[PDB]
């Protein structure tokens, strides 16, 4: 008889394949409609992300088909990998929600952050993390938007990124929604709205990681305002041949904000949070911070790219020799509802 079977999940209504069983509400993190369930058929827990009504909007429509369209073509162990896609609706005309069925992990990276953490379980979450942006810019993805509640962990410390970003050749729109946007990790280019190449994401990381060792956001704030008053303050004001590469409007409000000599990284990061029982550590510490001092750099031309990062002695230690490959083998445009309705379906149906 029917393939599927519905059950409530905290105030949701998950319909699913009857070969998911024992649906549990994950909260956080998670918040997106997120739960953990068995696989009967592969014998193995998954975590299943209901999209509902993908279609209702631009903004859900365009992430929505993106994330479907990527999370096909985009293979690594760093990455969300697809385990199965469907729709309880048995028409395009009927077409509701999408179910997103991927491999369940123990816990996003903000729970990570909260933890006291080893220099060997900091820097294998962070060479995933280069990893991962790494694939991702080769497959000329620029995710420019990376943050701890999109990121996933493992008991054995394996990480995985949940998703791709912000729209490419796009173009934000209006969100008639109760739900707050993080932009704590964005890089100042994407701050002041001023063009970008690979190592954006290096800021992200760079935020990560310092966030990892201080256990507070390093650069917080209500919106852009405060937040680039936090990085002046922190970093100090940025030299004039960045400031020369900004548009002219951002350029005026950029230098007519108070001049800060910014802090050192040793000030930034004292020793205190760092261990300092024996000589291993005592170099670990100096490294780690030689590291951030490069990756928290207002300036994209003076930043470290991904490359320079993953060959860093920090870094470096991770890099195994015969694991690559892999060992298991559009539309950036303006559509109405029903289009993105059909879009998506089709992508749903393969
Ligand atoms: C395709 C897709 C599916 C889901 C997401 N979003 C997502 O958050 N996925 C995900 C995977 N794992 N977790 C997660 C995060 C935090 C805690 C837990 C957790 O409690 N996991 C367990 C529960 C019970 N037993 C075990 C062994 C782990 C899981 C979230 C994006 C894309």
């Amino acid at each position: 008889d029917n393939q599927f079977y519905s059950v409530e999940v905290g105030d949701s209504t998950f319909t699913v394949l009857k070969r998911y069983q024992n649906l549990k509400p994950i909260g956080s993190g998670a918040q997106g409609i997120v739960c953990a369930a068995y696989d009967a058929v592969l014998d193995r827990n998954v975590a299943i992300k209901k999209l509902s009504r993908p279609f209702q909007n631009q903004t859900h429509a365009k992430r929505a088909y993106r994330e479907l369209v990527l999370m096909k073509c985009v293979n690594h162990k760093n990455i969300i990998s697809l385990l199965n896609v469907f729709t309880p609706q048995k028409t395009l005309e009927e077409f509701q929600d999408v179910y997103l069925v991927m491999e369940l992990m123990d816990a996003n990276l903000c729970q990570v952050i909260q933890m006291e953490l080893d220099h060997e379980r900091m820097s294998y979450l962070l060479y995933q993390m280069l990893c991962g942006i790494k694939h991702l810019h080769s497959a000329g993805i620029i995710h420019r938007d990376l943050k701890p509640s999109n990121i996933v962990v493992k008991s054995d410390c394996t990480l995985k990124i949940l998703d791709f970003g912000l729209a490419r050749t796009a173009g934000t729109s209006f969100m008639m929604t109760p739900y707050v946007v993080t932009r704590y990790y964005r890089a100042p280019e994407v701050i002041l709205g001023m063009g970008y190449k690979e190592n954006v994401d290096i800021w992200s990381v760079g935020c990560i990681m310092g966030e990892m060792v201080r256990h507070k956001i390093l650069f917080p704030g209500r919106d852009y305002i405060d937040q680039w008053n936090k990085v002046i303050e922190q970093l100090g004001t940025p030299c004039p041949e960045f400031m020369k590469k900004l548009q002219p409007t951002v350029r005026n409000y950029v230098e007519n904000r108070p001049k800060y000599a910014g802090l050192t990284f040793p000030k930034l990061f004292p020793d205190s949070l760092f261990p300092a029982d024996s000589e291993h550590n005592k170099l670990k510490a100096s490294q780690a911070r030689d590291l951030l001092s490069k990756m928290l750099v207002i300036d994209p031309a003076k930043r470290i790219s991904v490359d320079d990062a993953l060959q860093h002695p920090y870094i470096n230690v991770w890099y195994d020799p015969a694991e690559v490959e892999a060992p298991p083998p559009l539309d950036e445009r303006e559509h109405t509802i029903e289009e993105w309705k059909e879009l998506i379906y089709k992508e749903v149906m393969n």
